[PDB]
């Protein structure tokens, strides 16, 4: 297969540009080092937040936001290609559209330079964030050693139908990048081990720890944890073998649960029940999903941390 | 909240209409002793295939099939009367229909003897499982403690959509009764840890452990398993539920409120959030289009590995 | 040091004298077996329960209460002097005054047949436990391999000032024989760790198991279990003890030296140390006016929750 | 209930006064950003010896000595009048008897910005600390969310019967601010646990960090970690706590009641239980006569191995 | 790859060769029945002592021991080609030369009902056993899915040594068949990754439950634990083994190849590694010269704690 | 017995000597607090490339070699010699043949500065270091409170046979200092506890932290896990070693004592055991033709890959 490495990056604290460039060429020098160490190094990963930090006074500023592709994604993608490595990076995109909030954004780089996806976190971890939801939805590209690579950020990991979606444009190797899982430190763990076997794919977890708050996990398409960080700059590295993953989907019988909520009892029913018999999937396909309980919410805007209820843009 | 009994109980191999007869009996005196030793009990819960066992070769005859609701159940009913709880048991049910297998069936019966809740598996165990596919969707009752109640059986808390949809319809305690899900024993654990994370509820899960295959597992709204039992029959796995608590996670948490997220995603940028969750299995789902990209590779479709016909209607008779 | 046997016993259904009887045999059987297999074993123990079970509509009765000594205690001192072993056995023991529940008592037998050590549940598990609160204090003996022994049961050992009190009696090993203290398995593992680490001793506790409920557990004195069974019938837990090496670091230690710092205070700054603990609860439970701030609102104060009468004397019989 | 944090503070060397003044900044930027990061923060809590570090060759001198109250609790006392939270800080205090060493000393500040709880170290570290031993006894304060606070100082925590009393004045929430969990670190876990489940009351834990000797922790109580820290500087361990819940324990419940178990043993047998626990060394510590049997024996009971003299008094100027 | 099952068997009291004949067909039965439950099975597994038990009073006599071949293992035979499995057995063989101890023997028989591996025991569990050490050395046979397969009984599996000299001769699945592991529990989990760690092979190791002990173990060839059984009796062991990767790892590997660096130290300071390992025990094992500097001051070096005598050639008849 | 200390030391980016040197004094400073912080302390553990880092396109030339003996070796048993402790330290040792590259180096220094232990790194870690293999066998010492110790380097504890060697030689304390525990974690923590059992020694074990890379290791002669430190730079891992205990294990048991077993086989059914063991690989080690089946196709067999010349001689100079 190939060998993975995440990195247990430390952001610091961003306070103009200077410091976002600064970041740029730690993750520069960093991407160029991983590789250095370890020749065999196929795929490299940095966490949500890396390139930008989290300065939630400054981070919705020009000063803080990035074009992609830009000047400085291709500053990673000079990199990759001098390196012949596979890269994930995080950019805080500014919306093309004025009158709407940046895009929190994962990046991957091939070993020859070219962007080959792009995702725009679509569930960003409210009320806290200010990003508005993506509008890419969950793309999946190619990747080393015959993976089907797909990437989200952070909160993306928590809703099991984002880690459905991405298995069922073929991705058997999903990438969370994280700017912090802190205090849900436990379900950080948890629900990567549970969208790998849930999907029968691999996953390749990483929270930033800058310095300390984060933690690095790779999941066998089971749902066992393999590797396991603790510290900022531990590298979290792991053979990862696409093609166990496929077979799996392929030979698999009693386990195959991807197959069965299409196909549900097709030894009885030839073909299987193609209605999953859920109201909330046909609610949510229409656009109306709606809990029986959310009339006596407390928390349905971000008023908590200072931001307007009004919409549009904000923060500029 | 209230307390809840989960019975690791042993299903034995099971030849005649006169075993099922012994499992019915059995259960019920499980059911009053567990009552008796524990007299804050309101919920007991026995796993799936515990009436009627696992015979494969006999399974699918009349000999071994049970009408829901029928004598069987009324003697259940009795019980919960008798001992004044909520019972949750699993019956292998005669389907109306005379061209289709029989159903995989759980219900829950209060405690004046009612049938509340009638659920039928959704998800049979392929290729292993011959059992017709549920028609009833994933109902949602009222329990004690202000709870409601949903069940799934064995491999439907693998599929994460179906803890989504009992949740969906007010759910915050979600019982799994369970056969034999062995070898999935890492899983197992894993997915009712999961199910209730994801949904912010609670998970009473329970597995046969009879000669030594079962497992029971109490899980809190936030994931982490509050009461474990091992692999060993009659095993008693006993909690304390607030399912109040599940409510105002619901109601109060916005960080960590995931179950709001997924239809109202980024609501600080977007007003109310964005309704469509712009996820393709979802629309093809709904619809019924549901397909993978690898199917036409697959090796296994059917049930012939276990040496069920591949051509559909009533069989095993 | 030592080699110790903890044996994880099934006791079956008792419905009779006949049974209690079935059950002393089983335990002497057990006890020669065990030195067979372990030849150089000195310690072999038997949880709370083994001689009489649990009928807790029978369990007051005259059918199953034994006098200590008696007949049946004098069986075991006689298998303990032919394999030439301690034993460690339980009984319900008939109380002499006639207008007082019956006890829950512990003994510990010599390899020459002799009773060294006899202890009365001091804390009863209430409200589900009728027996009258032990009036023996928590001695400690002498035993092998330059261990002294002390026994307390199951509830007991969730009691810290209990264990401190064998420890400062001069106890190196602590027994803690369990009967069916189940659903508090987590506490059951915690406490016998906590018990050991706070006082600097060994502790060998273990529960029935019959029909899967208990877990002997060998703890270091510093709080770390060495041995672990699981919940499985027959289960022999062993372990070498070494009670030199608790001595030693009772001697030795100066940082963690806990047992001897309560009594000594800060003995840096002041030598020989404050004497006075400056606890209020401690001068209160010596005085016997123990009462806690919220005691007139609490709910539980009788076992009439379980059947039994609240007007005290004698009942059951 | 209340949100809780708990930082793993990293203390500097300290070598002069400047030192100290640098560290009470740092604590009180640390507080204010806790509350920006943490907006429904309620307590939060700081390590022993995050304000004046632990310079055993300087740590009795003058200059590095403080009064409380003082102008450096005075800056503490703003800084959570600003933030509108509870503060627990870490304090060396001078000794009002001048020929007495100083107090290691912790104190709790309320949102009005006032001193409601002032606790001197009853257990000094001996034989590394020289410390006074306290003459406040165990404090309690009320809280936010209902909680009884009640807060002892790292080694204090190693002692069970400190936790007994400060539960048995109502404390509901045991607060432990700790300068030393390196190599007694599995002890440091297992004592925060027990603390809780004796006592029916969450035990909330932290240790300083720097800079790698840290650790945080919180329990449920029922002795169950609920939350975690590794042993890096800066990690804030947050989690809510509910002491309502710890209450209601108290009054709810019948059989794992082991606090109120203690002043009333076997209830049930006897109305209202025997008041007299039957526990010499009880009587013992009551009396100022606490006595181990191998005390005489002992190898550490003064502080002459790290440099200390044994005269007592007034020393380290 | 293939699917395994390792079965913990229950052996139950043996008392003459009618229970022999009992074990013989219940593990028929049991072989059977696995690969009826788990179609794609191609290797079953069944336990050291499974066919004749552990009656230490009689395992010696010529009653309780059988031939390999004998009309037994034709049984056994009979149901692998019936089965079209490869199994595991264990057989206590009667020494042909009569005037040594029977053999602690195990063996392999393929799908077509035929022996192709027979192994007897080198390393007897000592003093308690009084097998004679074998002498057909380690063998490697071929089995499913391209593995190399090779068994080592019980106490063989301490020995690190014993798993190298398989691996050397070609073995990438080391089987473990085991009749007590019990007290040994611990260092039995310990042993079965690190054997597998070492050589860069699969461990697949069962143990006797029978009445409770058995803890199977599939590990995969870095060590990690892949499935785990608990101490229950009839648990069922199965895990998909791909002994490819195993040989893959074997070709590819370059930092944690520590087969190949054994005897090629330092490759890259000197092309071809040093031969020669430098370890004067390695020299004196193989000149038959091993001697321990304390042996001299050794207690136990001969059976006589379980009353064999000390002075060898055929006993126990 | 006595206390050991491992400090998990940050190894520095080392770019000329005068970086050589601040790591010789930081281990300096850092040898003597430890020994100030805790005043028992007799062996003090620093992790392999300390001195010197890891520097590879530096570390084979002359500026980042020295002598053993040399100027800062006196240096450090300058530092033994004041603290009064046993040290050990880690040299990339110049080759005294300049043909030849240079030797990865232990050395241990008791407490009146002599070297008592010069050890030379058998198994450097291949392919990515270009260490001469080691021509001084494993020494064996006498160390603190009746220890004999032994150290191994890094990947040399990979390697059971070595471990095997040291004991064979007296051994009870073995030492593993380390540069790297980074993607070999779990096997780092699983070899030095296998270490431990297969030889009735301790193991106390250390990898560099800096800059996160890292822990720290105490493993009782049962093999199991005493002490764990974190992955934390400055880390210092302590315990208590009694290696009279591990003495005593190899003196006194029968069932397993498995070092004494390797060399006398079945020395109940043969008396004195079967001295031969029956193993192809021991005798082909000994003769030097150490020779796997798979080595005509392996991959990697030089150090090419981390650009070292494949002929030999000296490089990097």
């Amino acid at each position: 297969g190939f060998l993975v490495a995440a990195i247990q990056f430390p952001v610091p604290i961003v306070n103009s540009r200077k410091d976002i460039d600064h970041n740029i060429e730690s993750i520069i020098r960093t991407l160029h080092a991983t590789k250095a160490g370890y020749p065999g190094v196929e795929l490299i990963i940095f966490p949500e937040y890396s390139t930008q930090g989290l300065n939630t006074a400054k981070w919705l500023s020009e000063e803080f936001l990035l074009d992609v592709p830009g000047k400085e994604t291709e500053l990673y993608a000079k990199a990759c290609k001098e390196a012949k490595v596979y890269g994930v990076f995080s950019i805080m995109e500014r919306n093309p559209d004025s009158n709407k909030n940046p895009y929190n954004t994962a990046i991957i780089i091939d070993p020859q330079g070219e962007i080959i996806l792009k995702y725009r976190k679509l569930f960003p971890w409210n009320p806290i964030e200010p990003w508005y939801p993506g509008d890419l939805g969950m793309p999946v590209c190619e990747g080393p050693g015959g993976s089907k690579l797909a990437v989200c950020i952070s909160h993306d990991g928590m809703i099991p139908e984002l880690a459905r979606e991405a298995a069922y444009k073929g991705c058997n190797v999903y990438i969370r990048i994280s700017g912090y899982s802190t205090q849900v430190n436990d379900q950080w763990i948890l629900t990567n081990r549970s969208n790998a076997w849930h999907n029968l794919m691999y996953t390749v977890s990483v929270n930033l720890a800058g310095y300390y708050f984060g933690e690095g996990q790779i999941c066998n398409f089971d749902g066992t944890t393999l590797v396991q960080g603790h510290n900022p700059w531990e590298i979290v590295t792991g053979e990862i073998y696409p093609k166990m993953a496929d077979n799996a989907r392929l030979s698999w019988g009693l386990e195959n649960n991807i197959y069965n909520l299409g196909h549900r009892g097709y030894v009885a029913k030839p073909g299987g029940e193609h209605d999953a018999g859920l109201t909330y999937i046909k609610d949510l396909a229409a656009g109306k999903y709606k809990l029986p309980w959310e009339d006596h919410m407390k928390i349905k805007d971000g008023s908590i941390y200072g931001y307007p209820t009004t919409g549009g843009r904000f923060g500029k």
